[PDB]
C-alpha cells in the first residue's frame, strides 16, 4: 500500500541527487549513507532542520532512469570511517566529507520516460528529470514523482515514521 509512504512524504522538502557512478549510489544502498559537494551539504543540514522530512531522490547521469529515494535521517557528519566513494575527474575525498545517514524508501528504478509529464517550478518548470545535483523539487512535483516509483515491499515505513 501508499498511506505510510503518503504520510511520510507530507510537507517534505526533496532533492535531485545527480551521481556520476552507480557504484556510489549502490554503495550509498548498502551502507544508508550520501555525501555531497559543500554546496548542497549546507543546503541539505538547513532543510534537514526545517521539514519532517527531507528526501533526496537518485538519478546516475547518463543512465536515462531515477534508482531511488531515500530520507535524511541525520545532518552531515565528519570524522568517521571514510567511504570508499569511487571519484570522478576532479572531484576529491575532502569535499565528500561531510557524510549523511539515511534510510532508502524505495530502492527501485524510474525511467525517465515515465516522469515526462512532471514539470518542476523550482528550474523553470523543465521535466523533473533535468536538474543540477541539489537542485530542490517543489513539494506536489516531488510528491507525485516518488508515487510514480514502483512499490519496494523490501522496506518497511514503520521506523522512519517514528523519526519524523
Ligand atoms: C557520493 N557523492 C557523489 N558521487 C558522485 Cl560519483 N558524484 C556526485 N556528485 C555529487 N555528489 C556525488
Amino acid at each position: 500500500g501508499t498511506s505510510k509512504l503518503k504520510y511520510v512524504l507530507q510537507d517534505a522538502r526533496f532533492f535531485l541527487i545527480k551521481s556520476n557512478n552507480h557504484e556510489n549510489v549502490s554503495l550509498a544502498k548498502a551502507k544508508g549513507v550520501w555525501s555531497t559537494l559543500p554546496v548542497n551539504e549546507k543546503k541539505l543540514n538547513l532543510a534537514f532542520r526545517s521539514a519532517r522530512s527531507v528526501i533526496l531522490i537518485f538519478s546516475v547521469r547518463e543512465s536515462g532512469k531515477f534508482q531511488g529515494f531515500a530520507r535524511l535521517s541525520s545532518e552531515s557528519h565528519h570524522g568517521g570511517s571514510p567511504i570508499h566513494w569511487v571519484l570522478p575527474a576532479g572531484m576529491s575525498a575532502k569535499m565528500l566529507g561531510g557524510v549523511f545517514k539515511i534510510d532508502w524508501i524505495c530502492r527501485r528504478e524510474l525511467p525517465f520516460t515515465k516522469s515526462a509529464h512532471l514539470t518542476n517550478p523550482w528550474n523553470e518548470h523543465k521535466p523533473v528529470k533535468i536538474g543540477r545535483d541539489g537542485q530542490e523539487i517543489e513539494l506536489e512535483c516531488g510528491t507525485q514523482l516518488c508515487l510514480l516509483f514502483p512499490p519496494d515491499e523490501s522496506i518497511d515505513l514503520y521506523q522512519v515514521i517514528h523519526k519524523m
